[PDB]
């Protein structure tokens, strides 16, 4: 809070990263978060350039998700790859935004992102159930601008 150099302490980032690792064992899709301060153009186009710049489309099922959050304006954008978008609808995405939006609205960025990942993993698991041979295409480390 007072320190703006680090949005979350190692204890805070440690718990959210662990949540992502557990989701990769519940579904073959991949969820990743990118945190930056403010942009100079549009966040939707900016997240698309960063998502492709980071090669997050390098997945066999094309089911990777990048969460772009602007802590300067307290906003968040969710962009999944063509694989998640082609298999789920806006209604399947609506629960994702309500969980992150409700926690962000309270001021707790970590609880919103962690709870959003949990709901996303169970919802995604319905479309892609975890198989014993499931492979982890993406890491769980948080991305920062």
């Amino acid at each position: 809070m007072s320190k703006i150099e680090e949005f979350l302490t190692a204890e805070e980032e440690k718990a959210i990263v662990d949540a992502i690792r557990d989701a990769e064992k519940n579904t073959s899709g991949e969820i990743r978060v990118h945190l930056e301060k403010t942009s100079e153009i549009d966040v939707f186009d900016r997240a698309m350039d960063v998502f492709h710049n980071l090669k997050m489309d390098n997945t066999k099922l094309q089911n990777g998700v990048l969460i772009y959050v602007a802590v300067e304006d307290k906003t968040f954008v969710i962009y999944g790859d063509k694989g998640i978008n082609d298999v789920v609808s806006d209604d399947f995405w609506d629960t994702t935004r309500n969980a992150i939006q409700l926690q962000f609205k309270q001021g707790n960025f970590k609880q919103g992102l962690v709870d959003g990942i949990e709901k996303a993993g169970m919802a995604l698991a319905k479309y892609f159930p975890w198989k014993k041979d499931d492979i982890d295409e993406l890491p769980n480390t948080i991305s920062k601008g």
